[PDB]
């Protein structure tokens, strides 16, 4: 029953993670645009002191966004939030009963966060070499039931996890975005084209059919206009190797 | 029933955290090391295509752990397997019930991985400035409950998760080992020892004193030992400025 808000941006992929989720679990939520990245609000720290997005509160009394109570639960960390959205609301089964399928959800999140996460990063931000990126696709690809399906079988948090950032790569790379070079722009489209990567385009387009993606997703056109509001995604500059 | 065996090393924290947690669950398991640094077996690929430790593997027949068996779950991923194990393990109670006090575990957690560790690797095998790092741990400390328990309140595999890289950092410093400079170390030392850090000071008694700790640590100048041995530690070499 107890009240959630999540703090969110419509660029952001951590916090489109938090709203697949909360979808899936048919909870009933608020959501809070905060311009994080130009203007943030000096309430804001009382939501997330490490003054991120996502930032979500939990419980309290019902209270406009912009006036925190401090009497909510303060929880940060997208990835903490998938948890405890699948704990909250045990009857969605966000994750699997059974311990091994739910590792491979677990082990999916860590091999995104730990290996490819900051490859995406990288190349995006700083315009490093794309060859590194593509081979942790290939090796999260890997992980991927062969036959098809998600991460862990059924859809679970680990889908949420990874499909923001998935599915931003492929309108972002037509668009231009990103301080990566030309000559990688063009090495990551054909890539992402061939056939090497056949069962991570489906991935992409089984989790993009589903309602949570749909309702949570604002259009490839109108999230690479969000995206180029970015100030570190600064049109005009390319790194080069 | 089912078998457990973790390819682990000494002076491993990712390691580490896994033994902690199977000692605080109870779990009969095997433990089998593995020179992942200098001499990785040819089978290992079998039992984590990504040649790295720690590795699990689960169920199947009884077989010498360098005879891994295709029957076996493979589990990768040092913070998938503490899931898993308090997933296997319920009544040892290696997470809160309450979802808001699971969510503070899983939060500590995802502050140490994504804020933390990287400032560890940076100031340990780089030798980037410690001033980072330093900032970095007193955000982690203020996360913890200031008048005293764990991450959680009781321990959690957030503790797990986290004493062994905090662990280290003393014994690591007092033997110079890394490859920041002697006034970064005398720097560190002196922050690690002042009332800035009584807490997480009170943090690693409070870890060091369980026997799950005790068990899976081979004594802290045997630790250092084993460290030497990492060639990217890089002993007897120091960047200055
Ligand atoms: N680990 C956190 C990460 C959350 C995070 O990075 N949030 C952002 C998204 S914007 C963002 C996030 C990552 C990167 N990046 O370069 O890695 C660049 C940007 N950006 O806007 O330029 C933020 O709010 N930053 C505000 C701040 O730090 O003051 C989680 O999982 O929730
Ligand atoms: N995300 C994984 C991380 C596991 C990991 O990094 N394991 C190591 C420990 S050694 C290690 C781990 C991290 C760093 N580091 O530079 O950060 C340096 C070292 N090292 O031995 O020099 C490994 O086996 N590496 C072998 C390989 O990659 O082929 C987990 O949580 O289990
Ligand atoms: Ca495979």
């Amino acid at each position: 029953t107890k009240q959630i808000t999540l703090y969110t941006a419509t660029f952001s992929p951590y916090a489109h993670r938090v709203r697949i989720a909360l979808e899936e679990a048919g909870a009933e939520y608020t959501t809070y645009d905060v311009d994080i990245l130009r203007n943030m609000p000096d309430w804001f720290p009382l939501v997330n002191p490490l003054k991120k997005i996502p930032a979500m509160t939990f419980g309290g009394p019902e209270v406009p966004p912009d006036q925190p109570s401090p009497e909510s639960a303060k929880i940060a960390e997208s990835l903490a939030m998938l948890e405890f959205i699948a704990d909250l609301f045990p009857d969605a089964k966000l994750l699997p009963t059974d311990p091994v399928l739910r590792a491979r959800a677990r082990t999916f999140m860590a091999l995104y966060e730990n290996y490819v996460n900051g490859q995406f990063r990288d190349v995006w931000f700083l315009g490093t070499p794309a060859d590194p990126l593509l081979q942790a696709l290939e090796m999260l690809q890997g992980a991927l039931p062969p036959d098809g399906g998600f991460a862990a079988g059924e859809w679970s948090i680990a889908d949420a996890a990874v499909i923001p950032f998935l599915a931003r790569m492929f309108p972002y790379l037509e668009a231009g975005l990103g301080l990566y070079s030309k000559e990688d722009g063009v090495k990551m489209r054909k890539a992402m084209a061939s056939e090497r990567f056949a069962r991570i385009r489906q991935y992409v387009r089984d989790c993009r059919a589903r309602p949570s993606f749909a309702n949570t997703w604002a259009g490839d056109a109108e999230q690479v206009e969000a995206a180029k509001t970015v100030p570190m995604l600064r049109v005009g500059e390319h790194h080069h190797h």
